[PDB]
């Protein structure tokens, strides 16, 4: 079968691979709709998580089950499924400790396009179908559904990690697709005022649509100073980091009140260190809690997010700015994430 | 000054009292708008919290500050304010332990119409103005603003106590004004499917507007059996109790999954005991956690909720079904909570 | 093979059963040391969890692995293991939402002597060996080790559920072996003053050894009134219920401060309802949170508690008051839990 | 009156100051025993929190109340009291948000020797006596009692911030007096194995007495690799940072499991930034939560810790390695903290 792969750091292309076969608890799935992710640009071009060889890329798919192992009970060939980007091994110590994302090691719940061939292939393999797939309701269109595996779970996790309480004033730094979902997530965890820091007009407009109340752009001066002025010197209660770089944490610390939470979901692609400023972190003692976490996955997380879409709590379709057709256009869509035009949030390729 | 009071158990009427004077940290406030509460019906007619003598009723007001003590810094005469129903003494052990609602004893943060003359007077006294009052933005109409002191804080607290997580299926039992705010709260804390248990047409319609997906009317059969049928025997994830009686807890336990939370905010007016069914509670071991809590108050809670209204997260004006003009209509408005007509949710009295 | 079984409600005896065989992920284990539990008295004689027919009793064992399935990686024949009383199916929805105790339904993580033949047999079956067995260090004697599967995990869970904070004043109601572990648990979760409610001299003496500061014997007065007197009317911060009956919760509510937690681990064997007193529960609003939960199990919980014993944090050997040898004494040891002589805390039977 | 002061950065000496007078809610206290702190060395010699002019030093005292304001109810002249190092203004927004340590701004609950004349004077001022003093039981000697205001509360807070769960393997980095109390705190919060990182023999011996199981001395090699070797490559569950410098955080991240907590209580005296290593932090996504917080204070915290000492949970007397008498020895004791001889943990000066 054909797949679109990281050949090595800095190099992508189409390769031929054996079609995978399922173990007793697994499923083979063919993609119906897929999307590319900024994360794959960090992995391939920055070597952010080390060298790889002929690794099929992609970790955002809606699919059709085509084969199941003998012990799969809840899925059968023909079933349309939402495939989470995180598909843990559920029988590990990390799961017993409450961190399925790190099942088998740090980040190891994230298999596709990290430590396993991803979804940009004629077929792909899902470990533990019954634990790691969700049925797709017919009422949710493919374009919307493909935002669930990663964009929605990750953006919402940013809000979760930021420990948002009812009425909190929140700043989301970074309003690409993840950060837009963090704006939506903050709104769905009861935030009051929501600042969104971004620069591209279309992303700022969609941030308002998802519940941002204040757009903060760099043309009006230092963004920390703008947020301090806007809050009468008080700062914000909670910060979500959904973009930027290793230096964004310093900005979050400077804009946030003592006794607070910074929730990072950005994959940091370069730089040896994240710098936390000593004085503004209260010389070690300001209770400015710092969190940074990989998104939840598995069946239940998907079912929860599916319900949010089904019951019209969140409409992730606004993230999808470009749609193409056909296997060949996986390459086109991927290259769009690399050189992002000013109108891009997320591309989707429909295969069926 | 005139006030509308609990004369003793079973008896209300107009009385004359001395106008209060502030201590150094206090404010005297004149009401601009007030509302009556079901809780005062429990207190007066069921004697649910003991005997009282000539206690001015009411604990829901927006007002104008008319006098402040010498040590008040943040409020001045002329300021329009939202007055929380709960106005704690902030310098107590219970505050140091994190429970301002019980500062000075169980329920003792709730002063107005519990242990102190309430807001149905020409003036009323607010202890610790700087800690208890919040500024009212001019943009919020009086009718909406007077839903903030009690209805919003209490309904939202039901959702908070219910430990709602993203995508949870929630049942709110009781959709009077508090329950309607619990539906809104559940929506704002990331609930997916939301069942609302009620039978009055107008209340049920407003529940849908606040985010209820399913209305459960007891006239169509045992509400527990309806919810189990609707959830294919699985039950709901979390329950808010915002109405009913001491027997409602058993219903909550029977409809909820093991490993779950029941958040009560209903003031229970009668009955020796709340009965929790042994077998359905997992013979002591089902992790069906039971919570019951007085609403938060103080300045910060009010400011948080004012932000939710200001930034258009929640519109509590839908609760207001009757608007009366003039101080004398307090009596008429109160007597409507006693004999609840089917089109009533909450009355408001706007003062001259 | 021979096993000691519940024949039906009210009847026990030795029976012959099929020696179990393991699936690919399971182990067959022979007991090296076992103990009987009060819970099996509730199940057999009170019918507390329904009828059973020929169900081998017991759920507290250290064993020797004798056979493993083809997919078991971490355990081999000959390995000495601590077997948790709770051995969940790890691939369920309840596990994905953080409640392994209820995997597959309420209480369903507790298999042995609930929904599966227990450990009082020549052999028994452990589902998912790699997730549900822990290696026994040679330095821990068998008599101590057999307190880990249930007594330590349950008693400690009571303390966990009680949400103990450093310096809290705690009351543990009931000082059988579980309650003695709750006293120890409270001590290792930072309690200051610890009241222990009991009246049997040897249990009271052991309670002092595990950290109780005050013994509360009902013969000296109403236990709630004693605790109120001792705390100058303030009550206790947190309560663990580890014994008593359905009426013990009312005592906990009456002795505890508003804004608090009651952690129940007692298996309630009789009575329709647990009565919560309406007035002393703050008429629905006192923030007296009520918890009741089945003990954790699985491998990781066992390893954690093994560490507590190995590193000399807790010595559970003090619970063991009778040591017998051989299968012939399982029945004797079991009947001691039915008819509790005054010197008894927990018997252990060591097998050849 | 005389006091021992920071004259300016790098300079200390005795100065004359006006004897303070109390407001209505305050007390004037004369010290009976005091201790110096490493924090004052950072403040004076490193200029860690900026310039000061004639600020009396010291924030650890047991005292005799000599004067109270007219509104003080619970304290009177003659009363012996434990004075917390943190004495918040309790009537602030930060208190309503649950962070009394930051009442009136970051670190502003810590007044003595930060933003207020400290305890190394003939008298000192305590704001809000009823909220910020605790009675000293006669059964606790002065030397032990003077460990409660800062060493116990801080060290225990490190363990609290580290989110320790029963049986967790913990590493405490730094075993000066605060770190020794973190060891004791970890022990009290249910830790299993406890590593203590330190090299001064007497501190290491005392660490074992407080519950450390393993001493890790940097002279034997990279402490991270020592910990990885000891944990079979698994890392520790939780880390407390109670010493070191800005670079210690990187060590904590490298030794800890994904899905974990680092609780810092070290006052960081120099260095612009705390560097968090990107790769070992899971490229932003490892769930290695970072906390850094000022100790709790006020009356309730002191009463909690007094109970821990009174009921013989923790004996802080082992921290006191040097006792002197008289004001003339405050300077000597202070200079011990700068030049740390090998036998020093904490000095105490008894004044009465
Ligand atoms: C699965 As990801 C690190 O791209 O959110
Ligand atoms: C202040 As109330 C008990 O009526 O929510
Ligand atoms: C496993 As049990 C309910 O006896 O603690
Ligand atoms: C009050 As301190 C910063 O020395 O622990
Ligand atoms: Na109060
Ligand atoms: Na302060
Ligand atoms: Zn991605
Ligand atoms: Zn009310
Ligand atoms: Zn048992
Ligand atoms: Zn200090």
């Amino acid at each position: 079968m054909k797949g679109f792969a990281m050949l090595s750091i800095g190099k992508v292309g189409w390769i031929e691979k054996e079609k995978p076969a399922p173990g007793p608890f697994d499923a083979i799935v063919r993609p119906l709709a897929v999307a590319p992710c900024t994360s794959d640009i960090h992995t391939v071009f920055e070597g952010a998580i080390g060298e790889r060889h002929n690794m099929i890329l992609g970790h955002e798919a809606v699919g059709e089950v085509v084969e199941v192992g003998s012990e799969v009970k809840d899925f059968k060939p023909g079933d349309r499924v939402v495939v989470p980007a995180i598909t843990p091994d559920w029988r590990t110590s990390e799961v017993q400790r409450g961190y399925h994302q790190h099942s088998g090691g740090m980040l190891a719940g994230w298999k596709f396009s990290n430590v396993k061939d991803g979804v940009f292939g004629e077929f792909f393999h899902v470990n533990d179908a019954d634990m790691n797939l969700a049925h797709l309701p017919k009422e949710i269109p493919l374009e919307a559904a493909v935002m669930i595996p990663d964009m929605m779970t990750t953006g919402f996790h940013g809000a979760e990690l930021a420990n948002i309480k009812l009425g909190d004033t929140v700043c989301v730094i970074g309003i690409g697709p993840v950060g837009l979902m963090s704006v939506a997530g903050a709104n769905h965890l009861g935030a009051g005022r929501i600042f969104a820091v971004g620069s591209r007009k279309h992303c700022c407009d969609i941030a308002l649509e998802y519940g941002a109340t204040d757009i903060i752009n760099y043309k009006n001066g230092d963004i920390v100073e703008q947020i301090l002025k806007a809050t009468d010197g008080k700062g914000v209660d909670k910060v979500v980091i959904a973009g930027g770089d290793v230096h964004t944490f310093a900005q979050a610390v400077k804009m946030i009140k003592p006794g607070s939470d910074i929730g990072n979901v950005n994959y940091l692609g370069e730089g040896d260190n994240i710098d936390i400023p000593r004085s503004e972190w209260g010389v070690g003692m300001g209770h400015k809690h710092i969190h940074g976490g990989l998104c939840p996955g598995g069946r239940l997380r998907m079912e929860r997010l599916i319900d949010l879409v089904f019951y019209k709590r969140v409409d992730p379709s606004k993230l999808v700015t470009h749609v193409f057709r056909g296997f060949d256009n996986i390459e086109k869509a991927f290259m769009l994430m690399k050189d992002k035009p000013k109108d891009l949030i997320k591309p989707v390729v429909i295969l069926a």
